[PDB]
């Protein structure tokens, strides 16, 4: 046609009316182009621009793309330039972004030659919304799902960025890469979001080869778990997948795999624990799996060797006995890894050539490369089949592993399935080995040309699973139903066993597989007695969904020969075994309609004459009409006929006459089991006759009951997909059955509609049980015949919204062609039920049953067109669960069982008939929602609750109708509307609360609906039909105020579409592939558009400043309870703008109630006034320095990090602080603590001098008149004494903190006024540091912090006057520090010098590093003043090298001289002293203290402890002070283990052999606080990453101190090696000399003189041999067996036999849950050493007991 579609939805072509969808969707696309290009040009963003955005979205939910490549680009460019507007409302930016994700989601449709989206407006967009500077002060209020929808919005646009973007993302975030602060996190989040990885290989040199070596050297050089390196592995996983025949990963793979194994955080060793170690994040296996599977392949498998080694290391932990907290993530590795290999194989093989860069032939997965993956991973998968958590994530692994290698996967799972389904003592296995045969099923039934036996296992295993259909287990009867249903769609069970005339053309498998087909009667009848007994003895509405699901699945897959036997067996059981009508007859009648739904013409012939005759014989007496019990043979046959008839309606027009006659008599029969079972008979009779649905659902198209059985149905087991030759048998309603539906509606709806219309009059005094009956008939008649009768129409409601483009409904066809010459039957029913609602709600108020049906009939007159929304939702959910469990992912043409592939076209039809867009609100619908409200606010709470759910669904159905009813919900909660009721008020505010996932009506988006609602919701506190004494009314106003504060998004006040969005929108309304011929836009109304928009964002301003004023008028209204003013202030606290300053009266309000008598309002006021002082801040001017213009040096290239010469002037040096006003005014003062560490930015800001800054010290006449209010309050003593009285008061005793909310209050005070308030404050905070209270010291710490941070932009005279004040204040405050107080001054000082220049606040450091370790106050103030100082030197990282040298020079004389609580602080402080000496790549050696230089001076001092003769542990010269030193440095290494970037440097390694001989052996019990201190330090230090150059050095240390004379030392080096290998194990496995050194070390220590170290060496040999780090050699057996034969000595002799026996025991204990081939001969050798004397006897006995307890 006129344009080329671009990946349509396939399922639109398969509809019965698919000829109509071409002419329809071309018109809708033309309207979307026209009224989106108009709407952006017009800047009608709210009613028109966001409308046709929302209608373009539902054009893609319905039709796929179906627009040109030329026109796809136009939508992308328009909604990209329009989603990135620098001050655009974030609330409606959500819709533009969600469409823009949806337009770039399928990446293969554009090609970078069609689209070149810039990256800068996305970065300015994320900075505004992820690193917002005003959200924490409460001025912005984003939606909650924003970060997750913008990180995918940038992810969507990222493959289309310009080629130069990487190089200009690396000059803008590379300056932020200082690893010591929080701005490294910002850099690596922006790299993980923005930095492009999918570029063609023609320009890899402008992509990842411009940052990769840098960023992965940065990745490898750290050993912590920073929160940014998990951001960084998310980045390399994306890089590895997109570029696979490229970056080698070969130097890196032994580090990726070993960090993944560390992330699995398996407990290894003799109870060595890691409380300190990072357990929380950084290694999701979703991305680690992706990164593993993208590295394997190519010429060097290396990656497959590591992957096999990984699963050899974890094989103990996948065993079902060994479950733990690790298992939730080890199951994730196992379920996600074969899936991602399936997706790689599909990417490489069965995915078509496209724009995306294809994988090279050199790096595709080969035959052996994927066979080796199956061979490595399957034993943990089979081991995890029997897991206690529930076998779900092993079945998915078995599904994906059987797509690639079914011959390696299926025979083990049925080797474990046939015994499991045979047993009766292990029932955990049946649920395991049947759920794991569900996923293996499509591979099992196919064969696959190398596993042909496959299917022959089907019908044996299908028959043997029949006792699972069980009344006793719900749990196995579910999986048995779900097993029989999945192994019967996969087989046409036509009896193809009468083929012995077919001497050739068959296989020896196919012959044996067709002469087993004859047992298909013996399956569908033995199955069916299992299903009869379960009914006869019948959580249970699922075992009739499963029952009727698998029985309908069976019965469409059986031939007409099998079906007649099943039909006779259904019929005799339903006919002669009379059933109760609640649970058992509900099951039989749904088993009956499976047989009726299959072959409609023969099965219906049995039931409908029988059930009509048996109902006719039992209804004959004519006193059964007014009998209110109905003897229960009529109930069952009436239920049977009721559900027998939801079938193909064309095949039921034969039984037309004598089925209306069964409705002529039973509908008016007074028993609500029996007109209900006869009106749902009427329901299922209409909707079988009216609605469009497929009829067959078979696996083989359009046939399957065919007389020639000479061809061969059992070579078709599978046949997946075939979308094109599909052949859906649709039931489209013919004119005959539409005529039957209207006759059945004119015979059973019209009389009782006349009856209810008279009942609305003064005729027909009608019973309440008779009104309910007639409404029940009307409800089921509408609810069946919905598709025929067209929806409600009428005149449009008038005064809602000016609408310059258009507001048009979507007209979707759905295949029926409404008869408009008949009287619409929705309108007459609405006419009757409105008048009957007036009758009931005025005459019979208490009719709690019919009234509900007025609610349901309003709810379906207004909504229901043939399809239920909830049923379609349930079906959709079911579809993805069935689709994912049968997903042949490897193959890529939507191959699926024809059953769910027909069900998906039916879902496309239901999605099509169910989505009706923003249709005109049309005053007949207004009366539906007026009258509904009358039910929403009614006498009974249950009719209110059910009435509000159809009310909330009525409001999301009509555009601009939430705004229509705002003042009618709000009538009842007016203060002056006299006497509404208690229940009308409670109903109006439930109505105004909404529900969890719909409209709210109290927090709608416009101004015109908040300015109404919020003053009503505060002013409903003085209402006199209002009672807070009721505990539900308090709960709802707390829910109302709680929901709005949770869901307010900032609104509007500016909408101005720029001259870039209108430029690209003119081209979209003039594109001519598809169009309606619409006129060029007149500039007369490109002037009325600006005219309407400028006055539309003018009453946004009017409504905002009106809302603030009337919240203020309401919150102080002469008698209002404290709840409502606490509500009305929090709602007012939501209105701190940042586009404007707050209203003058609200500034007055929040300032005057800082000192309010309620502490809740005081905290709201602290937050609000901090927001006010941020709104009122004067902008400080910046200049640009060249950083080689103050330093005077060439600022070299080849970018190097760390302390440089151009960096050096920015360091704190004690000889260059200004000290005068002239050296201060001529100085640079780079404030941030990261600028210039890594590199300098393109331009760099300075904060220029005071002569150009905003002038400070104003005299209140120069102030901006809202500074007047804060000045006139914060400068008088009375306000300040009340403020500091309320603000030094204890709130939560023991739970109070520093509270940075109150710090932001005083930081803004001393940032806007700065000079006059502290003379008012100096007596108050002079008094406040002298108090030995807790909360008074809290109060002054917040004021001192905000006063120090506030003095950032002051004059030298004014900061000089500030520090003459603050120095004695801080001296007194740190001398009077307390246990209740110390971590509050630690937050005061760390807060007061974060993001500040250290030279500017040098008075802190001279006060606070003078004597932290002094002695007055004793201990604990030495520890806490050295802690308060610690946060101060911690915030000023890398930039204060000396003063960290001054602290090291101060405090090396004091490591010996100090108490227990202080050397912990000494250790944490030395950790923060040596943070800056990093081994990070290309980092210049720091000016900061070096950690090797210090620990050499320690090694000098600690020398007399580590010498010969081994006497240690006295702690009572240069030896006891060495013990005292070793205490302090042991607490240092404690804190250094998890914090420093390069843990355990090469001179923090000679500290080990001295720590080995002093650590204990067995227990963690109380040993001198120096042994247990050395035990946990050793346990905490093996558990830590090593470098590859470092694993020779540590192992050289270990074999040195395993050769010592201390057996405690030789024990603990052998536990150290035990934890040190498995944590970061590969690093050692990527060293052929380290594995040999470790095996020589463990074999050597296995023959020591101490028995304990021999047992420990056996334990660690057995553990290193278990994880396969160490291989059990043939020389290893020779050495052990030649030690076993030593002699009895007639020791030096018995120790050798014990060594050899102990090594053999290590070898047989290394395989706990498996006997390998070498074990039986090896275990006979240990049997010859039982009577071998002690200690060999105990080793043999413990070894063999430990053997056979696990085998
Ligand atoms: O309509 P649904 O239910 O939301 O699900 C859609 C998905 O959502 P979307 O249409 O974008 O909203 C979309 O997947 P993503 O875009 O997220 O990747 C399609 O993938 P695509 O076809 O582009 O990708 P490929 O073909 O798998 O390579 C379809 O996934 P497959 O079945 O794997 O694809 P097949 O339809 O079988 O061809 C799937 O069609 P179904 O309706 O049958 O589930
Ligand atoms: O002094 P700090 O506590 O470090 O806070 C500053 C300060 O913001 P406030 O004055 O609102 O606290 C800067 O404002 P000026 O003093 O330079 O006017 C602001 O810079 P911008 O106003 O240019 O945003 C900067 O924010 P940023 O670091 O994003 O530039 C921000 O630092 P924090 O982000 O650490 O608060």
């Amino acid at each position: 046609r006129g344009f080329v579609p671009q990946k349509e939805i396939v399922y639109n072509k398969l509809l019965p009316y698919a000829e109509r969808l071409d002419a329809e969707s071309d018109l809708q696309l033309a309207q979307i182009k026209c009224n989106l290009g108009r709407a952006v040009q017009l800047q009608e963003l709210w009613p028109g621009g966001l409308f046709w955005t929302r209608k373009l979205s539902t054009y893609i939910r319905l039709y796929g793309r179906k627009f040109s490549k030329e026109d796809h680009v136009l939508f992308i460019k328009l909604l990209y330039e329009l989603v990135s507007i620098p001050k655009l409302e974030i609330s409606m930016m959500q819709g533009f972004a969600r469409l823009l994700i949806n337009l770039l989601k399928k990446k293969e449709l554009l090609s970078r030659a069609d689209l070149e989206l810039p990256w800068r407006p996305l970065y300015d967009m994320v900075e505004r919304i992820l690193y917002s500077k005003t959200e924490h002060l409460g001025l912005n209020w984003f939606p909650n799902s924003v970060e997750n929808i913008l990180k995918t919005l940038v992810k969507s646009c990222r493959p289309y960025f310009p080629a130069d973007a990487t190089a200009e993302m690396l000059e803008e975030w590379r300056p932020l890469m200082c690893p010591f602060d929080v701005t490294m996190q910002k850099a690596i989040t922006y790299f993980e979001i923005f930095l492009p990885t999918s570029l063609p290989p023609e320009l890899h040199h402008k992509g990842f080869k411009l940052w990769f070596d840098e960023l992965i050297g940065l990745w490898v050089s750290v050993q912590n778990l920073p929160q940014w390196e998990g951001q960084l592995v998310n980045l390399f996983a994306r890089l590895a997948t997109d570029n696979i025949g490229y970056i080698d990963w070969d130097p890196y793979v032994p580090k990726i795999f070993t960090r993944i194994l560390r992330s699995l955080n398996l407990p290894v060793g003799s109870s060595q624990v890691l409380v300190p170690r990072f357990l929380t994040n950084a290694y999701d296996i979703g991305h680690a799996v992706i990164w593993i599977t993208a590295m394997m392949g190519g010429p060097s498998k290396l990656v497959q060797k590591h992957l096999a080694g990984l699963f050899n290391s974890i094989t103990s932990f996948y065993h079902p006995s060994n479950n733990g907290r690790w298992l939730n993530k080890l199951m994730k590795l196992l379920q996600r890894l074969p899936n991602s290999v399936v997706r790689r194989l599909h990417r490489e093989r069965y995915k078509k050539p496209s724009w995306l860069t294809p994988v090279p032939d050199s790096h595709k997965l080969t035959d052996q490369d994927v066979t080796d993956f199956v061979q490595c991973i399957i034993q943990p998968v089979l081991l995890a089949m029997f897991s206690k958590t529930g076998s779900l994530e092993a079945a998915q692994a078995l599904q994906n592993l059987a797509l690639m290698r079914p011959e390696l996967v299926i025979p083990p799972v049925l080797e474990r399935t046939y015994p499991a389904l045979e047993t009766l003592t292990e029932p955990h296995q049946l649920t395991a080995t049947l759920s794991c045969v569900i996923g293996v099923a499509r591979s099992l039934v196919s064969g696959g040309r190398w596993f042909p036996e496959g299917p022959t296992h089907m019908l044996p295993l299908l028959m043997r699973a029949l006792p699972g259909v069980d009344p006793n287990d719900f749990s196995k009867c579910m999986i048995t139903f779900q097993f029989i249903a999945t192994f019967s769609t996969l087989v046409p069970l036509v009896d193809c066993s009468s083929v012995l005339q077919e001497r050739n053309d068959l296989t020896e498998v196919e012959r044996e597989l067709c002469s087993a087909t004859a047992e298909f009667e013996d399956f569908v009848l033995q199955f069916m007695d299992r299903c009869f007994g379960l009914i006869e003895s019948s959580l249970e509405s699922l075992v009739e969904l499963g029952l009727s699901s698998t029985f309908s699945t069976i019965l469409t897959q059986c031939s007409k020969e099998i079906f007649m036997v099943a039909l006779q067996k259904v019929f005799n059981f339903s006919t002669s075994h009379i059933f109760e009508t609640r649970v058992a007859g509900r099951m039989v009648a749904d088993m009956c309609r499976a047989a009726v739904k299959c072959c409609p013409e023969e099965s219906l012939k049995l039931f409908v004459p029988h059930c009509c005759s048996v109902i006719t014989q039992l209804t004959m007496n004519d006193d059964v009409l007014n009998d209110e019990e109905l003897d229960k043979e009529l109930l069952w046959n009436l239920q049977l006929l009721s559900e027998i008839t939801r079938v193909d309606g064309r095949k039921l027009l034969l039984y037309r006459e004598q089925l209306v006659k069964i409705l002529q008599r039973t509908l008016h029969l007074t028993c609500k089991q029996g007109y209900t079972l006869s009106c749902n008979l009427l329901h299922h009779l209409l909707r079988s006759t009216t609605l469009i649905y497929p009829t067959e659902y078979c696996s083989v198209p359009g046939g399957f009951d065919k007389p020639p059985s000479e061809y061969f149905p059992i070579k078709d087991w599978g046949k997946p997909g075939d979308l094109w030759n599909l052949g859906i048998q649709w039931h489209v309603p013919s004119s005959e059955e539409v005529s039957f539906a209207f006759y059945l509606l004119d015979s059973f709806l019209q009389p009782e509609l006349v009856k209810l219309q008279h009942c609305g009059d003064g005729k027909l005094e009608m019973s309440r049980d008779d009104i309910l009956q007639s409404l029940t008939i009307v409800h089921n008649c509408i609810l069946g015949s919905g598709n025929l009768l067209p929806p409600l129409k009428g005149e449009p409601v008038t005064n809602l919204v000016p609408s310059m483009v258009s507001l048009e409904e979507t007209k979707l066809y759905t295949g029926l062609e409404y008869d408009l010459s008949r009287e619409n039957h929705r309108e007459v029913i609405a006419t009757v039920i409105r008048k009957l609602l007036n009758h009931i709600l005025d005459n019979s108020e208490d009719d709690t049953k019919s009234l509900f049906l007025i609610i349901k009939i309003i709810g379906d007159l207004l909504q229901f067109q043939g399809s239920h929304k909830h049923e379609f939702d349930s079906r959709w959910k079911s579809f993805n669960l069935v689709k994912k469990s049968m997903e042949n992912r490897l193959h890529g043409k939507k191959q699926h069982i024809r059953a769910l592939l027909i069900d998906r076209v039916m879902l496309q039809h239901e999605l099509r008939t169910l989505t009706v867009e923003g249709c005109e609100y049309k005053k007949i619908h207004q009366d539906m929602i007026r009258d509904l409200l009358r039910l929403s606010t009614s006498s009974y709470s249950q009719v209110r609750n059910k009435a509000q759910q159809t009310f909330f669904a009525a409001l999301g159905a009509y555009n601009f109708c939430c705004r229509d009813i705002i003042p009618l919900v709000l009538e009842f909660l007016r203060p002056d509307r006299q006497g509404v009721t208690q229940q009308q008020f409670k109903g109006a505010l439930y109505c105004l609360l909404g529900n969890h996932s719909g409209v709210c009506l109290a927090n709608l988006h416009d101004w015109d609906c908040i300015v109404q609602t919020w003053p009503a919701i505060v002013s409903s506190g003085l209402s006199q039909a209002m009672s807070l004494e009721k505990p539900s009314i308090v709960r709802l106003f707390d829910d109302l105020a709680e929901k709005i504060h949770r869901q307010y998004e900032t609104i509007g006040l500016d909408f101005t579409i720029p001259k870039s969005c209108v430029e690209i929108a003119e081209l979209l309304q003039q594109s001519k592939n598809p169009s309606i011929n619409q006129i060029l836009l007149s500039p007369e109304k490109i002037k009325e558009g600006i005219k309407r928009q400028q006055e539309k964002n003018a009453d946004a301003l009017r409504n905002y400043e009106n809302l603030v004023d009337t919240l203020l008028d309401g919150v102080e209204q002469r008698n209002l309870p404290w709840k409502f003013e606490h509500i009305g202030i929090g709602l007012l606290s939501l209105l701190l703008r940042d586009d404007r300053v707050l209203p003058l009266r609200a500034i007055r309000f929040f300032v005057e109630n800082l000192n309010h008598d309620a502490i809740v309002v005081r905290k709201m006021a602290i937050s609000a006034v901090a927001g006010i002082l941020k709104q009122l801040k004067r902008t400080h001017k910046k200049l640009t320095i060249n950083p080689c213009e103050i330093s005077g040096c060439p600022k070299p290239t080849q970018i190097i990090a760390g302390d440089r010469p151009d960096n050096h002037w920015l360091h704190y040096d004690s000889k260059t602080i200004p000290r005068t006003k002239k050296e201060w005014e001529s100085s640079c003062f780079v404030e941030k603590t990261h600028w210039g560490y890594y590199t300098w930015p393109k331009n760099m800001v300075v904060y220029a001098g005071v002569e150009e800054q905003p002038k400070l010290g104003r005299s209140r006449e120069d102030m901006t008149e809202a500074e007047q209010i804060i000045f006139d309050h914060f400068s008088d003593p009375k306000f300040v004494e009340q403020l500091i009285t309320f603000l030094s008061l204890e709130d939560r005793k023991g739970k109070d903190k520093f509270n940075p909310r109150r710090f932001c209050l005083f930081k803004g005070i001393f940032r806007n006024f700065d000079d006059a308030f502290l003379p008012v404050l100096k007596p108050h905070l002079e008094h406040l540091v002298a108090d030995s209270h807790e909360s008074t010291q809290r109060c002054v710490a917040e004021i001192i912090a905000g006063l120090i941070r506030g003095s950032k932009h002051w004059t030298f005279e004014k900061v000089e006057k500030l520090w003459e004040l603050l120095c004695p204040l801080l001296r007194t405050a740190l001398s009077n520090i307390t246990v209740e107080t110390y971590n509050d001054w630690g937050a005061c000082i760390a807060t007061s010098c974060e993001s500040r220049d250290p030279r500017k606040l040098h008075w802190l450091f001279e006060l606070l590093l003078e004597s932290p370790l002094s002695g007055e106050g004793g201990s604990f103030v030495d520890a806490c003043r050295l802690y308060v100082l610690q946060g101060g030197l911690a915030q000023q990282e890398w930039r204060v090298p000396e003063l960290l040298h001054r602290l090291l020079k101060y405090l090396e004389p004091k490591l010996t001289q100090v108490y227990k609580n202080v050397r912990e602080r000494i250790g944490s402080v030395l950790t923060y002293i040596f943070m800056i000496d990093v081994s990070l790549p290309n980092t210049t050696p720091t000016i900061s203290p070096h950690v090797p230089e210090f620990t050499a001076r320690i090694l000098e001092k600690l020398k007399p402890l580590m010498d010969v003769d081994e006497e240690i542990q006295n702690h009572v010269d240069e030896r006891t002070q060495g013990i005292k030193l070793l205490k302090t440095i042991l607490k240092w290494l404690m804190a250094s283990a998890g914090r420093s970037f390069s843990t355990a440097v090469t001179e923090q390694l000679q500290l080990l052999p001295l720590f080995f001989k002093i650590a204990p052996v067995e227990n963690d019990n109380s040993y001198d606080e120096l042994k247990r201190d050395a035990k946990l330090c050793l346990s905490l230090m093996s558990q830590g990453l090593l470098y590859p150059h470092q694993v020779p050095l540590v192992l050289q240390v270990l074999k040195q101190t395993a050769r010592s004379s201390s057996w405690h030392a030789r024990y603990t080096v052998l536990t150290y090696l035990q934890t040190m290998v498995f944590y970061n194990l590969f690093i050692f496995l990527n060293n052929e000399d380290a594995v040999k050194d470790i095996r020589w070390l463990v074999i050597s220590l296995l023959e020591d003189e101490q028995l304990e170290v021999r047992e420990m060496a056996a334990t660690t040999l057995s553990g290193l041999l278990q994880c396969n780090f160490l291989t059990m050699d043939s020389p290893m057996q020779i050495h052990f067996e030649q030690l076993c034969k030593t002699k009895l000595p007639k020791s030096a002799e018995l120790v050798k036999r014990h060594a050899g026996v102990l090594g053999l025991g290590a070898c047989v204990l290394s395989s706990p849950y498996d006997v390998p081939t070498w074990m039986p001969q090896l275990l006979m050798n240990l049997s010859a050493h039982l009577n071998d004397p002690q200690p060999i006897e105990m080793t043999v006995k413990k070894t063999l007991s430990n053997f056979r307890r696990t085998h």
